């Protein structure tokens, strides 16, 4: 039951019992709260996906035990009770786009997708860098100042990491830049990046780079080269100082000329 003009809120009756009830879609309401009584009734629910509605600010904590995908995405929240997702211990997506978040509270250890984009963030949280396995991660045009280097943060499949639209200044890779060998997309375009660290070319298995948007930023490193897996490498509006007006655009043409400046250049 999506898009409809549901509202001002949902008050499932408790003495309905619906065990089977394995999906719920209450997008693109009015709804002005959390579905209310849906631990009860609604026992066994793995999608709650209420995007779209004017939510204010949640004060209930869920206890859906075996919730699985949460989507609280176009939103009016401002900030999720400290306790709101505790009781629910296999939470693996959570996306909350487009609200005023400003604080995230302790999550579930084993999300794995994590969607918080254009949200205010004004740094990344700390209960965040402690997830044992954050496979992706998405906080776009946020404020975010400073993200920690790979020794901050406690997971090892990190696969995609989209930062784009940040005041992101100084990229650091420089301890143990081998924890993130798994990452396959790192996006950092229209933020205020200086220099690509020389350590890039630990993060041997990308398959997309997009340092695109970079005014200040000069020229690629040389280690760079041995990112052989690239496929995807945007340059728009990107004054380099490297000439690679003879090469072109094609990434896979970029990364060779590279490595072959690895070996020598005169």
């Amino acid at each position: 039951v999506s898009r409809n003009d549901i509202g001002p809120s949902v008050v499932l009756d408790p003495t309905v019992k619906c065990p089977t009830l394995k999906q719920f879609n209450l997008s693109y309401n009015q709804l002005s709260f959390v579905p209310e009584n849906l631990t009860d009734v609604v026992e066994k629910l793995e999608q709650l996906i209420l995007e779209g509605n004017k939510i204010s600010g949640i004060c209930s904590p869920l206890r859906l035990k075996e919730l699985k995908i949460l989507n609280l995405s176009k939103n009016h929240i401002s900030s999720l009770s400290e306790n709101f997702l505790e009781a629910c211990p296999k939470v693996e997506s959570f996306s909350a786009r487009m609200n005023f978040l400003a604080a995230m509270p302790f999550l579930p250890p084993s999300m794995t997708i994590l969607k918080l984009s254009q949200n205010k963030f004004s740094c990344i949280p700390e209960a965040i860098l402690n997830l044992p396995h954050l496979r992706s991660l998405d906080m776009s045009s946020n404020d975010i100042q400073y993200l920690p280097g790979p020794a901050h943060w406690k997971s090892l499949n990190l696969r995609e990491l989209l930062f784009s639209h940040n005041q992101i200044s100084i990229l650091d890779l420089s301890e143990k830049a081998y924890l993130w060998s798994r990452v396959e997309k790192l996006h950092l375009s229209h933020n205020k990046l200086k220099e690509i660290p020389p350590e890039i070319g630990c993060l041997e298995n990308l398959t997309s780079l997009d340092v695109s948007y970079n005014l200040e930023l000069r020229s690629f490193p040389n280690e760079m080269g041995k990112l052989s897996k690239i496929w995807d490498l945007p340059l728009d509006e990107l004054h380099l100082n490297f000439d690679f007006k003879h090469i072109g655009c094609k990434a896979k043409d970029i990364i060779r000329f590279l490595q072959q400046r690895l070996k020598k250049a005169v």
